[PDB]
């Protein structure tokens, strides 16, 4: 894979990974942790000022260029937050590994930029009730309620959602055949807390599908005490 020029390099791996041997100049940051709740309009300006923050404090400015070992959960998420923020990002899951020689972390000079909600890659719980086809990215026994996080109160699902396990998209070719979608195609996607969404969320823009991930996701919906299935 070709890389954009001037590019700022995120490496989200565990940070013993990133100690062991990181790209030059890259910077250590995996989002994997944080759960949103984004119903109101000051919830929304609290994650862009945040992003603000983070972009100010690591040093980033467009493009950046985001790696780990494979397309994991921690690269899409923590891409997304950044994308969202405003970034032009891309994703590299595989040869950069022969470039991961430096131990010193870098200490980046505070850059000034300043994030800019993409609200058109999101979708609210609001959004995401109204959505004609949310694609519920979990397995299947998360799908049925058969399963949850000890963190939520049940088993569930958003009702009226189809479940399009996150394995069908690491087959790319006639994924979108084998779902039924096509380029240009409104979907939504949404799991516990948008990561493995955020997964289905690049791959199905890659081939044209116009997704939206459902940030808050399953975790969020719960809490908001919204109607779910079974
Ligand atoms: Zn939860």
């Amino acid at each position: 894979m070709n890389l954009p020029e001037d590019a700022v390099l995120v490496d989200t791996r565990p940070r013993p990974a990133y100690e062991a041997g990181h790209l030059p100049g890259a910077r250590h940051l995996d989002l994997s942790a944080p759960k949103l709740r984004l119903r109101e309009e000051a919830e929304l300006k609290a994650l862009e000022g945040g992003l603000t923050e983070l972009f100010q404090t690591l040093g980033l400015r467009s493009p950046v260029v985001l790696y780990d070992e494979g397309l994991t959960s921690r690269l899409c998420r923590t891409a997304f937050f950044l994308g969202l923020g405003g970034l032009e990002v891309q994703l590299w899951t595989e040869g950069w590994e022969p470039y991961a020689t430096e131990k010193e972390e870098p200490k980046p000079e505070r850059t000034e930029v300043v994030a800019k909600l993409r609200r058109d890659w999101l979708l609210t719980a609001d959004e995401a009730a109204r959505h004609p086809l949310l694609l519920d990215v979990r397995s299947p026994e998360e799908f049925q309620g058969k399963v949850h996080p000890p963190c939520c109160p049940r088993g569930g699902r958003i009702p009226g959602s189809k479940n399009a396990p996150l394995e069908l998209f690491l087959s790319p070719e006639g994924l979108l055949e084998r779902l039924g979608l096509q380029p240009g195609q409104e979907v939504g996607v949404y799991c516990h807390s948008g990561a493995r969404s955020a997964v289905a969320f690049f791959v199905l823009r890659s081939l044209g599908v116009r997704a939206r991930n459902y940030l808050g996701s399953m975790h969020e919906w719960l809490q908001e005490g919204l109607p779910t299935e079974p």
